[PDB]
């Protein structure tokens, strides 16, 4: 039915780092010339852009629309934002199939963005502030990290799924650095070349292109791992270290039909054959990505171990663990170039950064049936079925 | 196949009104639970909640899932934002019928809601100022009413289609005139009851029920409109009495498919028959809603002439008469209650208010096909057809 | 040798009242060229203007330049600002005074000026902020009202007062509403006219002329007082009642020599005979009056019982009560015309608004022997001893 | 009469540099301490402590104040700050001198302090905004840097001067760079080693001595400093290189009398012979020491020629060659160890920074009859002439 044509993400940028100053937009718009010209479509017969995006606060009307005309999708066609927090740039995808599904659309890019670095500070004052200290938010802190419902950090979550699943300081460090490790390695051989397409950061004292991901860190070892603190609870569990961190990115998909993709002559990257969302308690969102996974494999027909190849998001190492334990499927095919904890997590777009590392990465080994998975506040997950063609 | 089995809206306020320091979500719970209400369906049977939101900075994470679960809709769920302009309250609708019609889910409640008042300014800040002043941002008019393209005002692009259609300044004038007088008759003829659902605002020195649009000004005569300066050109035609406010205010509908409605002998305010959404030069955007509402009734395969009733949104007199002017449908049918330039524009949520109208006036007058319209900024519109069953 | 040859201050504003949006500087203008009509001297002749000055974030250079200068004062002369807190006002005349003393100068104005109401809110930026939260800190509240020391808000100094003295919430009150009493049959005999400089609020839609103070009740009941909340302790005695208020407004006097004086034919106001000023524990601030009211008697060889009349500032009704008790000066010529808490207490002005009407009203009763001060924040107090010539 | 009984200033710190995150206060601190530590006068026996400073906002009442309590100076003493822009540190002085001679006070410990790198941006917000980007006013630009009456930057008064006097850029940068090579010189030989009280910036991570200045750069050339731009005028002669810096720093004097020296068997750094302070015209504020000057020497009964050593400080390149070309002194005694343009330029402080740098160097070389003298921001200046005993 839907197929995805094409895929490209930026390098992920960490935070304050190569994307620093670099408007989400603009990270987007390369994606979307991006996911065009591997497929071979010219932006004129894009239909629509969706983009999950977080934070565009302060970027001016509407950011998606922003990055399709900058990278030439004529103005006839149509933009919108979408939000589902560290859902958002998978289900935009799925967003984007159902345009297609239903008719409505034929060619769609999908996917998210995300500048955390550029997230900027806010407060009400349309009313007058007439005696007193007032707080200027952080709306990255604010409206993506914070439990609007319990008021603590997702890291507190994560606090609540280790506890619920006893996973220990070390477990969970184990976790991280094995993440390191397949992150480092996949990066040596070259496995991110074809995924990335290079962002240049223009400047006035020169250009610099970024087509690595500059947040994995090389040489990771568990004992370094093991000296930091706790980042939330003064005695907890989670660390800098064993959870992943703020990051700058974009990715998308160019979507169209299977017949379509035939007569463009094009080899698609695969086939969506199935997606679901669910809700959990906010205080252990981190389980989310069990009831989509399972209602999302539920749809596809497809058993717990007809999956040759898993992209569960490494929002935390504790919950990822839970994630694992769970639903049991074989690790050594879950997250097989690291997840998150070390390539880094830009909200956002997340989503659709972990869509791409599956689907160059089913290419790669021929994997016929891939899942794709990410927790998301608030208490929901998230999941997506693949299937080469 | 999908229909509106119900449908709410609160008030619409006047900027830093009675809603001053309401939330959007807080209105948006308010109207999820009476769509819930009105169609006598439980909490716990919503699969998804969907909102359209321009304006989220400050308001904590996904505050869609705010509302749905202030309303009562239980933690199972799931919930999510949107924002394509103006757009958005309509088009949330329109994703929902997706929803189930792609099979995905059996029951949203869709719309949107918005509090420009709540709305606060930001600058961005992490690499911190070295030297120098800089600027708050207010993000009501940099992500709301500026252009991202052109850098100028709304404002400024309906002086655009005045120009480009030549419409002089009392033409603009006596179309707010009339608005105005529509909507003064509508809200004292009780034809606002059905839609609206009050909304408490709880105040420590008090409470308040708020249950009447207090933007409509009654006795708005002709004389009074020609008295005012233009707003946005020195010497130009759109003014504060021919433009659209700023508002709060939320709406929502609640969508099933047509045999989950006679399975619970709900009788459904409308059917969906289609929808549609274009883009247009970002200069003129007000031009918007001509390619949309065309699509539309294409893909509906009605005529212009077989309309009964249409909402096609005021954001500004300027556009609105060339819309009309295009389409060339009866006026007396356009906006019979009045239209947003008495009414208000609360922008995330405004494509759920009018969709909200047209809806309540089908029924009482005995209307079959119906629809809304709403231009959007950066060059858009959107469009759906209702119909009665 | 040193003279007060005339005096003036404008009305005491209301918080966000009357000079909501009136400059300190422009405050200080009109009552340097009052000073100046009042004594027959020409800007020209003026050597040098001090202005104490607490809150001047974000009001230019030098604000009491800007105010000599908008006043006609000769750019060859000069000016500067001083800051000790709420004893400003006065200290500035101790200070013009050395001036004279000492040779450096023959004609000085002196006083203080304040805009509370104007007072901005700031933060340190330079650095930047990386992440989370800052607080946009109210200078009003931090750099004039807070203890640098203790953390706490002068009124809790007025609490520690209360304590260690035993003066209970219905003393308190009654000091404040005897207060209020004095202070509005002054105002209605007209006791005011004398002191008072009108002030001219230029405003685009008509200007309007401030010559009364306009934070002075009437008909205030000591039923309203008694039942008001402590301000500064859930379970204290302290509140926005018998506490001084937070005010606009300058003050001013023209200082030259005895002999220059009698050169011109002026009759003076008053001969400053002597001043000092002493530290006190922090904790206790408002008992600074007693040991440098002592220090003032002594130096000028008087008596408490020598003076005619007092102005005794009334920070708090606890500090008020403290003072009195310990000097034990006839409670009956202190603040005869009512004092801060009826009148206002615009901080770096205070000092000079209590000179003034201990002058005028010395003047219009043939007192001899006058005596004025005030506590200051962090512990310290200032008073000086007028005679009349 | 009066004598300098020590001094000391902390090392000139760079714009967010060494004290990029210390309050001037406790700059302040360090600064009293070594000047009791260095006369052998106890904390005990100050009196008054008068610090000049133009930059308190955000740091919380009177900083003078909390200056003299954290470095021990009694709860009984007293304290203020006052503010005469660039001359405050010298004016303190000169009013610290003053209390002494009428009789007021015993021992003074006077300066100034600055911390330019903590100085906020700031915002009048009490009467709320209602909608619309509003400015973060940098506070150390506003209330340091520009004229009130022009609003232009001290640099384009320079400007002025430049053009006044026909400085040529060359000649300009031949003066800035001279100025380096000297204070590069005095630096290495040890000559600021006296002045110099070490400051220990209190890290979590470790602490750090910061006891040279940081500013002053070593191998400086002719060269590089024209190629600068103009930053002020962009078809103008003042750059960033002759221009002086914003810098963080603090400086003191012990004051008492002679006689009171004497019973104690100190050796002054120096007696104070007369002081001046005059005003110019703004818009050529750099020219005030000549006035200032010529009036002070006046008053010692001195011919310029008398003198044996000058603090002439250079604010600009531009002013200091107008300054020295209308005095006439020789310039081979004008600031010896270089200057400001080399140095930094604390604004509150530098009028105590260069009495420092004048009085060592008068005690090191013998010299008998010395003078300080600074432009100051609204057109004033201010100098003070010392004599050896
Ligand atoms: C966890 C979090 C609070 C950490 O805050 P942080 O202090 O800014 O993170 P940092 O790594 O920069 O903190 C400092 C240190 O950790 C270290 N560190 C991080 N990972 C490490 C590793 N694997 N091995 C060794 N050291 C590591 C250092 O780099 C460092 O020392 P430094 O002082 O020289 O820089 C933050 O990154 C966060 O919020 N992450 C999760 C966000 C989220 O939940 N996203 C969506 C999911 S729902
Ligand atoms: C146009 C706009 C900027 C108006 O600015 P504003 O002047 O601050 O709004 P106001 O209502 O306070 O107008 C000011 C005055 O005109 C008046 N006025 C407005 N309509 C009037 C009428 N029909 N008859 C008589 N007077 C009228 C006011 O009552 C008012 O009196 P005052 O200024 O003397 O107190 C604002 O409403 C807006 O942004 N409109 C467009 C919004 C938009 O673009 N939405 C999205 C579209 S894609
Ligand atoms: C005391 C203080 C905290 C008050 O805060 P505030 O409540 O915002 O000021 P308000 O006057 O509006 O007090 C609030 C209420 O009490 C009332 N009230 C105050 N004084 C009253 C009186 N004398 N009689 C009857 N009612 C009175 C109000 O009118 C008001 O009613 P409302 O809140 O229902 O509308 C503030 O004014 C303050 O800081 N004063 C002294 C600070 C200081 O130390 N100055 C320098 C000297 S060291
Ligand atoms: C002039 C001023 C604006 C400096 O601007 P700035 O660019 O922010 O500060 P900088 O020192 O970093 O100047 C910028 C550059 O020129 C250089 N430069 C400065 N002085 C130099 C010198 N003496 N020799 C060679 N290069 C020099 C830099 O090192 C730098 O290079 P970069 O662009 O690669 O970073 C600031 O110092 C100021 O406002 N001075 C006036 C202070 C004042 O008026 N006091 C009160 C008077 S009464
Ligand atoms: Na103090
Ligand atoms: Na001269």
């Amino acid at each position: 039915s839907i197929v995805i044509a094409s895929a490209a993400r930026t390098a992920v940028g960490s935070f304050n780092g190569a994307f620093a100053n670099t408007p989400a937009h603009e990270l987007g718009a390369t994606v979307i010339s991006a996911v065009l010209e591997r497929a071979g479509v010219a932006a004129g017969e894009v239909n629509e852009v969706i983009l999950g995006q977080v934070l565009p606060a302060g970027e001016g009307q509407n950011p998606a629309r922003q990055a399709a005309m900058k990278a030439g999708v004529p103005q006839e066609a149509t933009a919108w934002g979408m939000n589902q927090l560290c859902g958002s740039g998978l289900r935009a995808v799925a967003l984007g199939m159902q345009q297609i599904a239903t008719g409505d659309a034929s060619i769609i890019v999908a996917g998210g963005m995300e500048s955390m670095s550029m997230a900027p500070h806010c407060a009400h004052l349309r009313g007058g502030v007439k005696m007193g200290d007032f707080k200027m938010i952080d709306t990255m802190i604010k409206d993506g990290l914070t439990d609007a419902f319990y008021g603590y950090h997702m890291g507190t979550t994560a606090e609540n799924v280790a506890k619920q699943w006893q996973l220990s300081r070390d477990e969970q460090d184990a976790f991280a650095v094995a993440s390191q490790n397949k992150a480092e390695a996949a990066q040596k051989d070259g496995r991110f070349k074809d995924e990335i397409v290079p962002f240049i950061v223009k400047g006035r004292k020169g250009d610099i292109t970024v087509d690595a991901d500059e947040y994995i860190r090389h040489g990771a070892t568990l004992d370094s791992m093991a000296k930091l603190r706790p980042a939330f609870d003064k005695e907890g569990t989670v660390t800098a270290g064993n959870a992943s961190g703020l990051n700058d990115g974009a990715a998308a998909a160019l979507l169209m039909s299977e017949a379509e993709a035939s007569r463009r002559g094009i080899q698609p990257l695969g086939r969506i054959v199935s997606w679901a969302t669910v809700g959990v308690d906010p205080k252990v969102m981190g389980t989310g990505p069990i009831p989509a996974s399972r209602k999302a494999l539920e749809r596809a027909g497809w058993k717990i171990g007809d999956l040759d190849l898993v992209e569960a998001d490494e929002a935390f190492a504790a919950q990822a663990c839970a994630v694992n334990k769970d639903l049991g499927w074989d690790p050594s095919i879950v997250n097989v170039n690291g997840g998150a904890i070390a390539i880094g997590h830009p909200i956002g777009a997340s989503g659709a950064r972990i869509l791409n590392t599956l689907l160059f990465e089913m290419k790669r080994r021929g994997a016929r049936k891939g899942l794709a998975t990410l927790c998301i506040g608030g208490g929901m997950g998230v999941a997506m079925c693949i299937e080469s063609l």
